[PDB]
C-alpha cells in the first residue's frame, strides 16, 4: 500500500490506536487522532507533533480524510462515520493495515468463546516446532506491533468488530469456533448480523475450520470440521477416558493435557486442525497440547484452602461462556456464583436451567445485577459492587463449597477490563479465604 501524501485520521487511541499512529509516522505520514473520550488511554504517550481532538468526533477532520482507521471500539454505524462512508471515504482498521503488510502466513481465529485459548494454543504449537511466531491481535500485542520480517507465522485472535473493517485477509487457516449471543448492544439486526461479521474471516481463506456442532460457524454457501461426536477432528470416549481423534485415528489421550473439560478438548481439536492446515508438524503440536496450562482469568483456581475453591473465570463476558463453566460442574457443597456487570442486552435466561437445586446461591452486581438476580430471586442477593458481593458471601462459605466468578457480562461499567476484575477478585479471595 502507498500512504504517501494522504490525510489519515485514526479514531480511538489506546495501545492499538497508538500502534496505528506509530505505523504511519514510521512511514513518514503524520496522521491526526480523535477519540470520543475526553482523556482516552495512551493520550500522554501520543507524540506532541500529532494533532488530536478528544471528547467527540470531529466531522471537519473526518470529511477531509483520504483514509479513516477505525478502532474496533467505535461503531461503524456512528452517524459521523456513516456519513464518511456515504461520501466514499475509505475506512479500514488495524488488522487491514497489518494484512496489507504481512510477509508470513496468517492463522485467523474468531468465535464467541474459546478464541484466546485456541490462539494461544496454536502459538505454542508453532513454538514447539521452532517456528518464529507472532501471536496477538485482539489479545497480547496489537497486530501491528507483531510485524517483523523474521516472523515465519502469525496467529491472530480477531473480533467480530475487527473483521467488519478488514477486507485483505487471506488466512492460511481460519475458524469461527462458535457463535452465541453477544454484543447485541452493537448489532441492532441481531444474531445473524453478528454472525455475518464473523463469517468475513473465511473470505479468501485457504482452509476453513468449522464446528460440526454449531451450524452458525458454517459459510452460508469443503471446510475441515471439529466436533464432539462428529467431524474430521473429534473425540472418542473409552470407558472413563477421552481421546482426540483425526479421521478415526487416535492422536492424544487427554489425560496428557493439563486442561480439562469437554470445551477445552474441542478447543484442542480446533487448534490442531488449524496447526495441521498451517503445515506445522503434528508431533510438536501434540507436545504443545500437553504443556499448555491455560490463560489467567479462564476458570483459574486462585485459592484452594480450607476445603474451598475460589475460581476466577472473569473472562466469561457472555452467557455462552458462563454456560460452559456451569455445564457438568461438580461441587461438593454449595456453589456461590458471582454474576454481574454490563450484559450488553443479552438474554440471561439460558443460565436458569443450571441454577436449580438446593446447593446454589447467586450474588449479582453491576449495571445489570437486578436482571441477573431475577433468574432465581429466592436464592439471589443483589449488591452494587463485586467487592460488596464477596464480603456478603464469604461468611457463608463452608468446606466443600466453590466460589465462582463467572459473570456473564462485560466489566466495563465498573472496571478497566476483565483482567482488572479478575485481579480484584483474586485479591479479595485471598483476604476472605484464610484466617
Ligand atoms: O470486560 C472486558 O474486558 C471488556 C468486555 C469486552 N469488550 C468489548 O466489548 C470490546 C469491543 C470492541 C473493542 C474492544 C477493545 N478496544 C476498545 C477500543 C476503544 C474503546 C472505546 C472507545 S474508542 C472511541 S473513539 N471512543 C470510545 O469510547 C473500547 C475498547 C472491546 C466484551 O464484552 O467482549
Ligand atoms: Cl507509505
Ligand atoms: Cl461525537
Ligand atoms: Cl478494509
Ligand atoms: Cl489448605
Ligand atoms: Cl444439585
Ligand atoms: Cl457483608
Amino acid at each position: 500500500a502507498d500512504y504517501q501524501g494522504k490525510n489519515v485520521v485514526i479514531i480511538g487511541l489506546g495501545l492499538t490506536g497508538l500502534s496505528c499512529v506509530d505505523f504511519f509516522l514510521a512511514r513518514g505520514v503524520t496522521p491526526r487522532v480523535m477519540d470520543t473520550r475526553m482523556t482516552p488511554p495512551g493520550l500522554d504517550k501520543l507524540p506532541e507533533a500529532v494533532e488530536r481532538h478528544t471528547g467527540s468526533l470531529n466531522d471537519e477532520w473526518l470529511m477531509a480524510a483520504d483514509l479513516i482507521v477505525a478502532s474496533p471500539g467505535i461503531a461503524l454505524a456512528h452517524p459521523s462515520l456513516s456519513a464518511a462512508a456515504d461520501a466514499g471515504i475509505e475506512i479500514v482498521g488495524d488488522i487491514e493495515l497489518f494484512c496489507r503488510e504481512a510477509q508470513a502466513p496468517i492463522v485467523a481465529i474468531t468465535g464467541s468463546n474459546g478464541k484466546s485459548t485456541v490462539t494461544t494454543l496454536v502459538g505454542e504449537m508453532a513454538k514447539a516446532a521452532g517456528v518464529n511466531v507472532g501471536v496477538g491481535g485482539n489479545i497480547g500485542l496489537p497486530a501491528l506491533m507483531l510485524l517483523d520480517d523474521e516472523c515465519e507465522l502469525y496467529v491472530l485472535e480477531l473480533s467480530s468488530f475487527q473483521l467488519e473493517t478488514t477486507s485483505s485477509l487471506q488466512a492460511v487457516a481460519a475458524t469461527i469456533l462458535n457463535v452465541t449471543e453477544d454484543h447485541m448492544d452493537r448489532y441492532p439486526f441481531g444474531l445473524q448480523q453478528y454472525r455475518a461479521a464473523k463469517l468475513r474471516i473465511y473470505e479468501n481463506a485457504k482452509v476453513c475450520v468449522v464446528n460440526a456442532d454449531d451450524a452458525l460457524t458454517m459459510p452460508i454457501r469443503r471446510c475441515v470440521s471439529f466436533g464432539v461426536n462428529m467431524g474430521d477432528y473429534h473425540l472418542n470416549h473409552q470407558q472413563g477416558e477421552t481421546w482426540l481423534r483425526v479421521k478415526g485415528e487416535k492422536v492424544l489421550n487427554v489425560k496428557e493435557m493439563k486442561l480439562s473439560g469437554q470445551h477445552n478438548y474441542t478447543n484442542a481439536l480446533a487448534a490442531l486442525a488449524l496447526a495441521d492446515a498451517a503445515g506445522l508438524p503434528r508431533a510438536s503440536s501434540l507436545k504443545a497440547l500437553t504443556t499448555f496450562t491455560g490463560l489467567p482469568h479462564r476458570f483459574e483456581v486462585v485459592l484452594e484452602h480450607n476445603g474451598v475453591r475460589w475460581i476466577n473465570d472473569s473472562k466469561a463476558t457472555n452467557v455462552g461462556s458462563t454456560e460452559a463453566a456451569l455445564n457438568g460442574l461438580h461441587v461438593d457443597g454449595t456453589l456461590h456464583l458471582l454474576l454481574g456487570g454490563d450484559g450488553k442486552s443479552a438474554d440471561f435466561s439460558p443460565l436458569a436451567r443450571y441454577l436449580n437445586g438446593d446447593n446454589v446461591r447467586l450474588y449479582c452486581f453491576g449495571r445489570d445485577g437486578a436482571q441477573l438476580a431475577a433468574l432465581r430471586p429466592e436464592v439471589a442477593e443483589q449488591t452494587e459492587t463485586m467487592e460488596q458481593a464477596m464480603r456478603l458471601l464469604a461468611p457463608r462459605v463452608q468446606p466443600g463449597d466453590m466460589v465462582l466468578l463467572s459473570p456473564a457480562c462485560a466489566s466495563l461499567d465498573q472496571f478497566k477490563n476483565f483482567e482488572q476484575r479478575g485481579n480484584e477478585f483474586a485479591r479479595l479471595a485471598k483476604e476472605l479465604g484464610s484466617h
